[PDB]
C-alpha cells in the first residue's frame, strides 16, 4: 500500500475493517426501531460494565450533536456553560450548543495548552450570582483530549470537579478523542469520567475507528428522560439504530478501541521521536495523544506540501505546522513523513 | 429463511447487501471529511441526473431531521407551517419543525386519507394575512406517500402547488416513503417533485433500503447557503459524509432504490389480493404504496398476535389493523401472513 | 360630553383619572430601580392581602408578555399547552407563547362559549404520555373572563384544576379580564384562583383601568427565582418600576378596579337589556361581563357604521355584532346607542 | 428640597413635569390601539423631522427591548454581533440579545473608555467568512454615549460603519443616552446617526426625563415588515399605545429632551470642575457626558457612604468611584456632594 499522505485531522481515516463487517451481519432481519432492539441492549449494557455503574447511554450520529445535547441538558436558557476561548463547542459547531440550550451563553476561560485554567475558573464561575440582569453559572466543559493533543490529568479534572459541585454547576466532558488520553493516562474509563465528577459525557468513536455513531454517556443518570426527549425533538434518534449499535459493539469487541487509540498515540510519538533533531524543526508540547505540532522552516513546509502531504500550518503561530495520526496511520506512513522531512531540510 | 412476522412498519427491516458492502468498500483510505470527498460529489451528480436538473443536495442521519430543516428554511419565527393533522411533523418528531425554526407553528388542513383538502388549504393560508397580532402563512408541507400509504397524484400536488405560489408559499415534501409513491404512478422524480412545484423534499432512502441515510434535495437552490449553516448548527453535518454517500450511491445503482421500492408495493398488493373475500376481513383503502389498513375481527387480531406477528391495531378506528411492508419482505413472507389470517377466519 | 362611539374593545379606553395623577404624584424624587423601591414593595403587599395568601408579583408592560412569561416557566420546549382555539394566547400574540417557552406547542381544546371542554380536556392532557416521539402534556390555559365575554364558574375552574393536579400540569388563567369576571360571580380572588387549582395568574389592570401595566401573580412560588430571569430576559424588566407600580397601586386603591369592572359589566348589561325585545336585533348569551354579541339585520349594521360606532361584525357567523364596553362607558354612551339601534329598526 | 444623595445612575431619576402631565391630558376618551392613533402618528411625524429622514418607528417598554429587537433583526440565529465586552448587551440583559435573536452570538472587540477598537473590529469581522462549521459576522453594535461616559465622534462612528459596509454588516446603536452624547458633540441626531451609517437606533428617553419609553428608530426602513412581528411576539407592542407616545411627543416637545441632556451633562461638568484639586480625588476621564469617574481615599468613600451618598465603587479598579447624574440633577445637588467631598478630604 502507497504511504498516506494525509495528516490533516483523524476525519479522514476510514473504519476498522470489524465495524463495516459488524453491519454486514447486521443488515438482515427485522429489528424493533429507535434503539428497541437486542444490539443496543447489549451495547449499553457493555458501556455499563466498561465504566463499571450503572449509566445512561444515548447514541448519536455525531460529536457535535452530543456536545449539544449533553450541555442542553445542563444548562437554562438563562445560563452559563464555561469552556476554552479554543474548544470546539465555542468554534467549530456553527453555535450548536446555542441552538440547543436555546441561547445560553459560552463564557471563555483561557489557559495553556487547551486547558481550563482553574484559577481563572473558580473567578468566572462566581460572577454575578444571583444577579437578575446577568446570565448565570451553569455547567463546565471540557475536552478530554484537548483539541490540540494535551490531556489533563486526573487531578486537575477532579479539580475542576470540586468547582463544579461547589457552585452546583454540571461537568461535561468533550471526548471525541477520549480513547487517546485514556490510554496516555493508562487509567480506567470511570477514573477519568465519574470517579473524578464528571457528569455527562461525549463519548468519541467517530474519530477512533467508526463510521458515524457516538455515545453520549450520562452518569447523573436524573437527566436521562429529558435527554431522550431532547435527542429526539433535534433529529438525533435514528430509527434502524442497529446500524449505530453494530458500530459500537464491535468498537468495544476485543479492546478494539483500546488497541486503535494506541496505534494513533503511538504513530504521534513515533513522529515526534524522529522530528527531535533535524533541521529547522522544533516539536512543540509532549505529544501527550494523537495530535503533533512542531515549528518548520517555511521552505521545509512547502516541500512537504508539493510532497502531497496533507496538514494545516496556518491556524496558529507563524511557521507552526499540525499533523494527527489515526487509528489507520501505519509507522509505515509515519516514517514516510519523517524522510521526506528529512530530505527536506 | 423462517417468515419474517413483523408488519408493524418498513423501519423494521435491514439494509440491501449492496448498501453494506459499499460501506466496506469505502471503509479504507482517506477522504476529505463533511462532504468535500468524491464519493458525495458522484452523489450529488446523481441527483441531478435522476431530478433532470441542477438540485442541491444535503444527505443527513434522520427523516426528521431533513424535514425539520426544510422547513426551518422556508419560515420564519413568526411563520406558519401547513400540514394534514396526521402528518409526521404534527405527531411523532417530539416538535422538531418547532425546534430548527425557532417556534413556527404548524396550522392543520384536515382532509380524507392524511391528504390536505386543497378547498380548506386555499381558506387557511389567507387567514390574517399581514396582521401584526397572527402567526403568518409561510409553507405547505405534505407527505408523499402519505403516512397512511395513500398518494397525492401528480395533478393533487400541482394544485397545492398553485395556491403555494399564489400567496407567496414555499412547498415541502416529505419523502420518507418517496420511492413507494413514484413507482406506483410510475412518473418521473422531476414530474412528482420541481415540475409540479416541489421547492424543498426530504428524499427517503432509509425506510427503502439503506442503513441510516436520508437526502435534502433542494430544488430552490436559493437557500442552499443557508441550509448549509443550518445542518451544521442542528449537529448534522458528519464529518466522515462517505458512510453516508457510500449508502446513498449504492441506493441509486443499478436502479436499486426503485427495485426495492416495487417489491414493497408488490408486497403489500399481494396482500391485499388475498386478503379480498376472506371471512371478517375488510380491506380498507386502494393500498397504493406499502401499507395496508383492513377491519379485522377482534378474535382473528388475536390469532395473529398469538402467531407472533408484528403490526399496529390500536390507533384507529376500533378493528382497524395496519399492515405494512418492507423492499425485504418477500412473496413468501406475505403467503405466511395470508395464510394466517385464513385459518384464523 | 358627546356619547363615545367606539364599542371595539375596552383596550380603546384611557385610564381612570386616580392612575395619571398617581404617575404626577412619583414623578418626581429618586427610586431604587427595577422594582427595588418602595412603592412597588406596597403594592406586592396589597397583592399578598388581596389574595389572602403570600403569592410572588411580576409587573409587566403588556398582558401578552404576561401569558408568555407564565407559559414559559410552566412547560419544557418539548410540552403540551392545552387552549380553547378561540383563546388569545393561539390567535393574537403572533406566537408569543411558543416564543418564550422556546417551542413549545399549543394543543386546542374545543367548547362552546369560549370554555374548554373538560371531558375532551380529560382525553386531550393524556396523549402518548411518555412517548419519546410526541410532544408531552405539560400545562393547561384558561382565560378568566373568556374572549367572548362568557365565564368559568368556580366549579369549572376547580375541575379544571383536578385534571391539572391528576396529570401534573400547571394551570395557568389569562386574566386580562379578571376583574370582570370577579364582579360578575361576587367570589373573592382568592376563591376564582389559587383555593380552585390556579398556579399563575395574568393579572390584567390595563384594560380595567390603567395605562399600561399588568401583574404576574404566581400561586406557585417555587418558580419566582425562573421568572425574574424569564421576565428581564425577555426585556421585560421595566428600570423604572415606580410608573407601573403606581399605576396598579392606584388600581388597587379604595377599591378602584372593582367599582370599575362594575361599571363595565353595569353597562353591557344595560345595553342588553335595552337590546331585548327590539325590531332585527337578537342578544346572543348571558352577556355574564363587558361584552354583549347580538345578531343584527344588515341594514341597521350599516346604520351604526354610518352613524359613527366602532364595533366588529365580521368575526364570527353572519350577521353577529359584537359591542365591548370598559369602566368609562357612561350610562349615557349606551343609551346613545340603544337610541340609535332602536331608530334604525 | 433637600439635596438628592443618590448617584448611583440616571435611572433613579423620575420624569419631567411635562410628561407626567401629558398622559394626565390623554388619559381620556377613545383612541385606536397598537398605534393606530393620532398621537403616536404625531410621534412619528416629529422623528422624521428631527432625523431629517423618513424613519421608521417602534415605541417600546425598555432600551433591553429596543436593543434585542434591533439586533434580531440584523443576523440570523449562526450570526454574530459584534461589541465591547464591557457593553449593556454584553452584560445587563441576561441574554437578551442571545434570546430575541434565536441563538446568535456575542463576539468581543475590546478597546479603551468602553469603544470598540477599530483595527479589531476589522480584523474580527473578518474570521471564517464562509466557513460552514462557524458562526458568521452579521452585525455590529456601538453604544453611544457609551456605558461609561465616553463618547465616539462622528469620524468613529462612520468609520465603524466603513467595516460595516464593508462586509454587509448591519450597525445598531445602543442609545440609551443617546441625548447625553449629542448635546456634547452639538451635531444633529442624522449627522450622528444615518448619516454616519447607523441602520437601527435605540432612541433612550427614559433615561432621559419620560417614565417608561425608549423607541426604535430604524433607518433602514427595509426591516419594518419584520420589526412589527418581532416586536408583538415578544410582547412588546402595548395595547394603549398614546401612554407611550404621549411620553415621547412631550419629551420631543419645546426641545424638552435636548434641554434634560444639557442639564444632566452640566452637572457632571460641575462635579468633574469641583473635584479637580481636591485631597485624595483624582478625576478620571473627559466627564464627555452624565457620568464621572475619579479615584478616591477609602476613608472617603466611607464617609459619602455614610453620608448617605449613592454611587457604585467596587465594579472597576480598587478606589475608582462612579457618579451618574441625571436631568433632574440641580447644581444645588452637585454642590452638596462637593461640599461632603471638600469636608471628607
Ligand atoms: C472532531 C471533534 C468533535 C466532533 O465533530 P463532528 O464533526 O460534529 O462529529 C467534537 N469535539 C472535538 C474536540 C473534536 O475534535
Ligand atoms: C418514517 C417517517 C419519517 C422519518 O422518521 P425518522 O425516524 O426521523 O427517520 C418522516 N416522515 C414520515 C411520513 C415517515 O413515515
Ligand atoms: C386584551 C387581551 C390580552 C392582552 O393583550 P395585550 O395587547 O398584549 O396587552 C390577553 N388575553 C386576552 C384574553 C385579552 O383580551
Ligand atoms: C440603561 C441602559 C440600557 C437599558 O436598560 P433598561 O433597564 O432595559 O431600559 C441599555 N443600554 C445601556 C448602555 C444602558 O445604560
Ligand atoms: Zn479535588
Ligand atoms: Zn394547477
Ligand atoms: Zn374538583
Ligand atoms: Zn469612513
Amino acid at each position: 500500500r502507497p504511504p498516506a499522505l494525509g495528516f490533516s485531522s483523524d476525519n479522514i481515516a476510514g473504519a476498522s475493517p470489524e465495524v463495516a463487517q459488524a453491519l454486514v451481519k447486521h443488515s438482515s432481519g427485522q429489528a424493533g426501531p429507535y434503539g428497541t432492539d437486542e444490539l443496543t441492549a447489549q451495547v449499553k449494557r457493555k458501556f455499563c460494565e466498561i465504566f463499571e455503574r450503572d449509566v445512561e447511554v444515548f447514541l448519536v450520529p455525531t460529536g457535535t450533536a452530543a456536545n449539544a445535547l449533553c450541555l442542553s441538558a445542563m444548562t437554562p436558557p438563562w445560563g452559563n456553560i464555561y469552556c476554552h476561548p479554543a474548544s470546539h463547542i465555542n468554534n467549530d459547531e456553527c453555535g450548536a450548543p446555542e441552538f440547543f440550550s436555546n441561547g445560553a451563553k459560552l463564557m471563555t476561560v483561557d489557559g495553556p495548552a487547551a486547558k481550563l485554567d482553574i484559577v481563572r475558573l473558580r473567578e468566572r464561575t462566581r460572577e454575578k450570582v444571583g444577579d437578575v440582569h446577568t446570565t448565570q453559572p451553569a455547567c463546565v466543559s471540557i475536552t478530554q483530549a484537548t483539541e490540540v493533543g494535551s490531556i489533563y490529568t486526573l487531578d486537575e479534572i477532579e479539580a475542576i470537579g470540586d468547582v463544579c459541585k461547589s457552585s452546583s454547576l454540571g461537568l461535561h466532558m468533550d471526548g471525541s478523542r477520549f480513547a487517546n488520553a485514556l490510554v496516555s493516562l493508562g487509567c480506567s474509563p470511570a477514573e477519568m469520567t465519574w470517579k473524578a465528577g464528571v457528569d455527562a459525557l461525549s463519548f468519541g468513536a467517530t474519530k477512533n475507528g467508526v463510521l458515524a455513531a457516538e455515545a453520549i454517556v450520562l452518569f447523573n443518570t436524573s437527566l436521562a428522560t429529558e435527554m431522550s426527549y431532547r435527542r429526539k425533538r433535534a433529529g438525533h434518534l435514528s430509527s434502524k439504530m442497529r446500524f449505530l449499535s453494530a458500530q459500537i459493539d464491535a468498537y468495544l469487541t476485543d479492546d478494539l478501541w483500546l488497541r486503535n487509540a494506541r496505534k494513533a498515540n503511538a504513530a504521534a510519538q513515533r513522529l515526534a521521536q524522529g522530528l527531535e533533531g533535524l533541521g529547522g524543526v522544533e516539536v512543540l508540547g509532549g505529544t501527550e495523544a494523537n495530535i503533533l505540532f512542531c515549528r518548520l522552516d517555511s521552505a521545509m513546509i512547502d516541500a512537504l506540501l508539493k510532497a502531497g502531504f496533507g496538514f494545516y500550518h496556518d491556524r496558529w503561530g507563524p511557521n507552526v505546522v499540525r499533523f494527527v495520526t489515526s487509528f489507520a496511520t501505519t509507522a509505515e506512513d509515519v516514517d514516510h513523513l519523517l524522510n521526506q522531512v528529512r530530505l527536506a531540510a
